[PDB]
């Protein structure tokens, strides 16, 4: 894939620079994939200055390399990505730590600019431009922070497209390990004071069920996607690290409970999401993996499961909800070591 910064340099990454894509075509096709970068964010100038200093390719484009190797569900080789190899690829660079739900520029009142959300939209307007206006369908995914940028953008990249004069191109989602829970730890108000310092974004309908103040129930999974008219594809490890981590776990009675707990909640939340892969393992993203495609459940893959949803969305043996019912991480033997 390669380096295209945006031609429209007022949408910047955090510290001014333009922000991009990554991208590489396939003419003989009319499906695109849009990947949403993760990782973290930051909620305050304090916090903020301290990703700058040693993670700051996800604060700026200054350093960024111009090409990048497509891997799983981005791989063009039909070995790797049994499921859309023939596809465009678009890789979008996670540079606004905002969950990609800001719209705030740089000016003299604000250090930094928060923008995650426009810079999905400017990618789209000028991807049209390079064949993404023939489409039929524009699959949105990412992974992580990415994964819950999914479902805060999906709607508005349809609703885009339409007030555009495209009311024939399919827009639906992929949320990858954005799927998290807000119980108690073991031992919300950063994103909290964060949507405050982005000047942040949620979902129309979302925002107007919990109103002012509230708004971040919305970058819950479970809130937000009731709300949601496009199709969105759920893919969520019942155990997951990030999970973990804001939950303050690193075994006896009370941390055994604790953990079967939360895997017992997590299954009740995709209950009702028709299309949805959940596997009960302990790890952290999984679709741009290279090994994606060797996790089952009850038997069928994720790149089958990703196919059994295209064709539902146009059954016998080609299933689309796969939730793991067993109790303890690794109960599932095709879990990744
Ligand atoms: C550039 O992006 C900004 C922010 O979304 C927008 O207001 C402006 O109209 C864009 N410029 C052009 C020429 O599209
Ligand atoms: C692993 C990662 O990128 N995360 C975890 C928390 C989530 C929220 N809110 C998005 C950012």
């Amino acid at each position: 894939l390669r380096l295209h910064l945006l031609l429209n340099t007022s949408v910047t990454c955090n510290d001014g620079s333009p922000a991009g894509y990554y991208l590489k075509e396939s003419r003989g096709s009319r499906r695109w994939l849009l990947f949403l970068e993760g990782g973290w964010y930051c909620f305050n100038r304090e916090n903020c200055d301290s990703r700058y200093d040693t993670m700051r390719r996800l604060m700026s484009s200054r350093d960024w390399p111009r090409t990048r190797t497509g891997t799983g569900i981005l791989s063009s080789q039909p070995e790797e990505n049994p499921y859309w190899w023939n596809a465009n690829m678009v890789f979008i660079p996670y540079c606004s730590s905002d969950v990609w739900s800001g719209a705030s520029s740089k000016s003299e009142k604000n250090e930094y600019a928060f923008m995650g959300a426009l810079i999905i939209q400017e990618v789209v307007r000028e991807l049209l431009g390079r064949g993404l206006s023939g489409a039929k369908v524009l699959l949105l995914a990412g992974s992580s922070a990415g994964g819950t940028g999914v479902l805060l953008n999906v709607d508005r990249v349809a609703e885009q497209l339409e007030k555009l004069g495209y009311p024939a191109i399919q827009v639906r989602g992929l949320a990858d390990s954005g799927w998290f829970l807000d119980n108690k730890q073991y031992r919300t108000e950063a994103i909290r004071r964060g949507i405050r310092y982005w000047n942040g974004v949620v979902p129309e309908r979302c925002r107007r069920q919990f109103q002012e103040g509230e708004e971040w129930n919305c970058f819950f999974g479970y809130k937000v996607y009731p709300t949601l008219r496009s199709p969105v594809f759920v893919v969520q490890w019942l155990f997951d690290e990030a999970q973990l981590t804001v939950d303050n776990v690193h075994v006896q009675e009370g941390l055994r409970l604790y953990i079967q707990n939360l895997g017992r909640e997590l299954r009740h939340t995709l209950k009702d999401v028709p299309a949805s892969f959940a596997p009960a393992c302990l790890s952290h993203e999984i679709i741009i993996r290279s090994h994606w495609t060797d996790v089952q459940v009850k038997g069928t893959s994720l790149p089958r499961a990703l196919h059994c949803w295209d064709r539902s969305l146009h059954l016998k043996g080609c299933p689309v909800h796969l939730v793991d019912s067993c109790p303890w991480p690794h109960c599932n033997p095709s879990c990744p070591t």
